[PDB]
């Protein structure tokens, strides 16, 4: 599919030519195929686009002289950060990102397995959170990488009763999960793809928290298993932002409601 | 001794040159030393052996049209992998793990470690699963780098004190733990080396589950510390799967018996 | 802003050049800007200083028989590793380390961000413990990069209800934590850089613990969120480990003293008092 780097360059590459700050890599090297690239020595963004190769790389090169006029994601990125935040709405495998949301690779791998239907606006997720499906409970066995071993015959009837089974193995016969906007989810927490398809907008999922079911929107849940200890807002309040969405605001519309963003209590006086 | 790589070589190049994907590495060129290697450019699987370095690596390998003539271990591996599932028996660290068993890179450590006795066939252990011992609990100190200030003197009599303390700090003076068949391990889960010599076959251990004891054979354990949450079959038919242990069966009676793989029913109509 | 490699090459490289053991990066090379090094073949720790970019690179310089004339630190260290262990009291991003302390990646951050005062003497931390804050959770909404589309005049008013928020949103307005001396955290623990500021000394942290409050000296707390199980010693022989601090010790005091860091009741007898 098309990287978070490919998408960037797509939009902010502007003509110019990719200064590569770092050892490049093989799958960096296929994305910027359709560019003129070359190892960064001195960079000038009036000429030269910034792809630090690694984190590693970006440090670096932030802590240069030479980044100080350089702009996130307008004129620079890291290559190996596909979870990383951007200001416009992008793709994560196929897989809609809102704006300023961040996850680690635990969630892009789910995306990148057909656990995540969408993620949302403003939504912030620690690097350690995971996300995996649950194997087949209803057999004898539970692993799944003796179907290696499975010539045609066997792997049609497994994969027959994988999708009669109501409780989703490998997600299997379920919608994939949205993760809505504003939401917040805390460092070794772990969501069910099997059980899991709606975390609500608002959403704060503790660190350490394992979450097996779906979380409504605005409920804060902690442990493990995780449960509702409570919620951000009133109801009536959780009513009026599922109605307004100001996640999907304009950077103006953002800035000129800012009081409200900040002040709940003027929140719910200007739309509640 | 050997790594995974070694081991998949010895039995799969067949003469053929190894094709290396990707930036090597130090430890990458010294476990390739006894066999003719190059960079790789354009490769046939009659002709050459794929070597993917890193798990990025092959995800660039696999999407490139030229690889889908490879066959997996047949004709590639990762090298950065030492927890992989294989179709054969395998070393690690001179650990034995059966067939189409994969860990992640705390499990291998505690192989490397000598926590670990064996692990067994089908087994499936997420790559952020721990396996760590105790310190010493009985002295004045918890610290184990301390040790790094001990003279001659001040070593024996730390290392005499460790040896006969019935809580095996650092797995001293206890077998090492064994991690049976059709077993999974899920997400942030972790086992005290200290104090658990055994994950039964067919265990399930829970995401986020911290296991201070044994698990019996077939059960399922969640929560902080790890509480056995219930069993996956009857007493009787957990009795006839250690008996069966179709878990040591050949391919070829893998196939046959399928039928009795996928439904519990038919395995004890069957065999019990 | 020094990293651990310089700080040690500073007392220990002793005019010798640097051995670089694996594929030196961006952050390496211009850490080494200030010394005399080179891509390692033959190494004899006479004229060379061995550094193995990676952990990896370093399991494979101690498998070469070459490495058993080099010891640990003195000789040789890993670049990608700024919260191992050293024989001396180093900084980490301002944050003073105590002697024989390890700590990982996301404590190493937490060091970066603020959110740590100081990590005592003898401390281990697995390296998968993470610490840390809270965002804002007396606002409209909770997500921190919002902040990227605010312009000066918003980006003021959010600071300034940042600062005043007494639960210390982003660890604002709070004593950053202290880790103490003798400090065990196992794998996957969690510390909150908003609600805690200390972490007594001698604490034992279980695997899987969150950590919400501060933990009292030689505590040892589980579970999620994480409560006290029991402490490692009486009331009396906590009073007196606070005030010997065997964790300051000298190396002489240390090993002429073994008995009774071995043995607490030895420990209570010489210095119950
Ligand atoms: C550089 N400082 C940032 C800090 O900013 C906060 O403290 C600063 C200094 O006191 C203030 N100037 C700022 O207003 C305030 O918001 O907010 C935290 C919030 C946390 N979820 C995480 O998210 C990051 C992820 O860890 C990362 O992976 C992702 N790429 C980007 C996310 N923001 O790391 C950042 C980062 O530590
Ligand atoms: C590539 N798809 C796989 C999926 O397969 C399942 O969904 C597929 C598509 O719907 C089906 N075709 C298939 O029949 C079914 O089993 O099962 C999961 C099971 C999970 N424990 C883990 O194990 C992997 C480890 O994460 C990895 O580290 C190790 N190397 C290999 C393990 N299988 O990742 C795999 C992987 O996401
Ligand atoms: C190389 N072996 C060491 C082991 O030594 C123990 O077993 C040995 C016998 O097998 C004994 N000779 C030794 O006396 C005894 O203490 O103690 C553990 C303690 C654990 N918190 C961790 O800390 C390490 C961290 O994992 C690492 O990140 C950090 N750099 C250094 C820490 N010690 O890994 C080490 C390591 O596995």
């Amino acid at each position: 599919m098309k990287t978070r780097l490919e998408q960037v360059l797509e939009r902010y590459l502007n003509g110019r030519e990719v200064a590569v700050w770092g050892v490049p890599t093989r799958r960096l090297l296929r994305a910027l195929k359709p560019f003129k690239f070359h190892t960064a020595d001195r960079v000038d963004p009036q000429y030269h686009y910034v792809v630090a190769v690694t984190d590693d790389d970006l440090t670096d090169f932030l802590s240069d002289e030479q980044s100080k006029s350089f702009q996130y994601a307008n004129d620079y990125l890291t290559f190996d950060d596909e979870g990383g935040e951007l200001p416009f709405e992008r793709m994560c495998f196929n897989v809609p990102v809102g704006r300023q949301t961040y996850f680690g690779d635990g969630v892009v791998g789910a995306c990148e397995n057909g656990y995540i239907k969408s993620i949302g606006q403003f939504t912030s997720i620690n690097g350690t959170a995971e996300i995996h499906a649950n194997h087949q409970l209803n057999m004898t066995f539970v692993s799944d990488d003796i179907q290696n071993f499975f010539n045609e015959e066997s792997m049609a009837v497994f994969q027959e009763k994988l999708r009669k089974d109501p409780k989703h193995p490998y997600a299997y016969s379920k919608e994939p999960m949205t993760i809505g906007s504003d939401v917040y989810i805390g460092a070794h927490a772990f969501i069910n793809a099997s059980t899991v398809t709606s975390i609500g907008d608002g959403a704060i999922i503790g660190s350490g928290a394992v979450v097996l079911e779906n979380v409504p929107p605005f409920a804060v849940v902690v442990g493990v298993p995780a449960r509702i200890k409570r919620y951000r807002f009133s109801k009536e309040m959780i009513e009026t932002l599922l109605r307004v969405k100001w996640w999907d605001w304009s950077i103006e519309e953002i800035n000129e409601n800012v009081d409200a963003l900040i002040s709940p209590e003027l929140f719910m006086k200007k739309y509640g």
